[PDB]
């Protein structure tokens, strides 16, 4: 059972100040598309909502040549785990833990966001940040059980130089991932990001792409 | 008031495995010291209780002129949260958030711990870390109520070969820390840990020592 | 003109112990791809020859919509200087300086090759690499003289386990880069690497392929 | 033989720009401390003299017991080989391969420095620092010709802020390290140092101080 809806919950804190954020959205897991609307709870933002796109669904990215394990995981039911680790140049950091659950082509996702160190004079805490460059992640499976991504990441600023970030995430699957899925690595993805907010809302899209060559 | 008795619970997961822990300990802030007894809530643990050792107390912690900022932030009640990750060498990581409530000169941790991606066959899953390293810290303060602070870590192993980490935390503090603290950077702080365990229990021991010069 | 042929000189040490390695090469500017050919002075070399493969000419690398930064600064003769490191997942660290002299379409390269830290019963010293995986390095142009390049790197290894690196360089330009390249960023490069080896000699290919997008 | 005097040569370049220095200096190998007079090849430097520090003798270095590694393959004539990395928050980094002979208690140093990715309106470029934070190094000997040291590094700026490095460093022995020096693990080393500066010369000084404990 692959999703056509989700919505999100994130909680947590940032430099020591709780929020919660809710949102709801729909994508084409046979396109890697997903757009998500979240209504800003009890006022605006007190930091760059560019900062949370990372964690504004992998269940919508379909692999090259059938389910990626994370879509395998969801038809199962099994289920994985995301456990990522974000450090910004500046010294910032960012720890985040994803839980999903599921009913026929519906996600509920849970997503405790935890972030501190961001300087109060620095592009997240003022607002600068301007879009978040297109990615790609290196996706390793150590064991059969375990994905390690990481990518660098990169904002672009008003003032314009680059706010980069280094991320790190183990998926750690409930049962092994399928033969095919191991005997292909490493698996990169192509991710690009638009986030349009305004005071009291965001719009969120995501476009997800696996490749293992592009020649 | 300063420290005199805590009590700790860990609650988080290992490798995608849930587990919970409580403990009741003792304290000198005068002379940074510190003792824990914990039993396991469910038979043996399935890693090297090792792994635990940091997240085994910083109000005992007194600076070389007065009170440090942790026992400062307790005194008041006014208080700070830890953000903490763990990067081991063989992959792995260790995210944490400490939160705590004062009741005269008794406290209480609630201390959530989440680790991945320890591989089935690396010396913390396979039991074999020996003994932690004794440990120097770095401590910066970017602003009046952030701490950064870094460490090089390092266990023993059956081996004889080091297990490595590079541990960084944001303390995050209600109040401004007092400027005669804000005046003395870095701050460096040396410590000392023993873990005894058991097939059901633990004792833990810990000594911290504050200082800005040996010379 | 577009480079044609190349040749290689590499000094340097791996643990003390110098080293060096002379070669020759062609390579098609408008496809990505070189081979070289390398005999060892003084018979086997004392670690994995797969270590060298990064040090093994992006004057071969075309870009999208026309010359790579590297094939017109080759043009102009104004030239640019390569400064990497290479930090291994266990402990082992390469630092690399490569300067080059153009005669008409043939390249010469000069590379200062530093390796410290190998552990004498790891897979580099014990030659346990078995391939290189495909690469994938991301490019930003902090300024108009500099691209700062970072990837995250893994070999195949006998006894099945990757050994993972990150690589970070800059790229230094003694012009400027022209303001069309400068404006498609971040530029993806994909890397595919071949090395055969005897107790004699060497073969090495590469084939690189710029992209800015999948989708 | 401990030495008494010392001089240095540095090469290499920062932003892709020779640099060049000269210098002489004295020092006490039984209290770790030395002092240089250091010129300027040509004209000014096109950067901050305290970029220079770290590579501005650890043959002035006892340990607590006895001889440092450092002094001992001084005093035997068998030497040993720095090799460093540094990595700057601002994305700059420094590659650095120091070489010894020694005529009696004088040291002849080779310094071979490379910089790169300094952005032209950093603390670095437009001069900025103003002083290096006092340091503590962690030393760890993997294996009994090799070092492996870790330092998290800080200037503090004119703009009210630090410019933070992490420095990390493999030193190779050609003879077998003692296992006096080898069983003592972790060993810690404080370092203080001062720079003044005019517009043709520097004068340097550092004071080092190993230790395994503090309480």
């Amino acid at each position: 059972p692959l999703p056509k809806t989700h919505e999100l919950h994130i909680f947590g804190s940032f430099n020591g100040v709780e929020f919660d954020m809710v949102g709801r959205g729909i994508g084409n897991p046979n396109e890697g598309s997903e757009e998500l609307n979240a209504k800003f709870t009890k006022g605006p933002l007190k930091f760059s909502p560019y900062i949370l796109v990372p964690h504004l669904y992998y269940q919508y990215l379909p692999f090259p040549d059938g389910m990626s394990p994370f879509q395998a995981a969801m038809h199962d039911g099994s289920g994985y785990q995301v456990h990522r680790t974000i450090q910004y140049e500046d010294g910032a950091s960012v720890t985040a833990h994803y839980r999903y659950t599921y009913e026929g082509s519906h996600i509920k996702g849970e997503f405790q966001v935890i972030g501190t160190g961001f300087p109060p004079d620095g592009p997240v805490m003022t607002n600068k940040l301007t879009a978040m460059d297109w990615s790609v992640t290196k996706m390793l499976y150590p064991n059969d059980k375990t994905i390690l991504s990481t990518a660098d990441c990169s904002y672009t600023t008003t003032a314009g130089k680059r706010y980069q970030s280094k991320m790190r995430e183990n998926n750690t699957f409930a049962k092994p991932m399928a033969a095919d899925i191991l005997q292909k690595q490493p698996m990169f993805v192509f991710r690009k990001s638009e986030l349009q907010h305004s005071k009291t809302e965001l719009t969120f899209k995501e476009w997800q792409k696996a490749f293992t060559d592009v020649m």
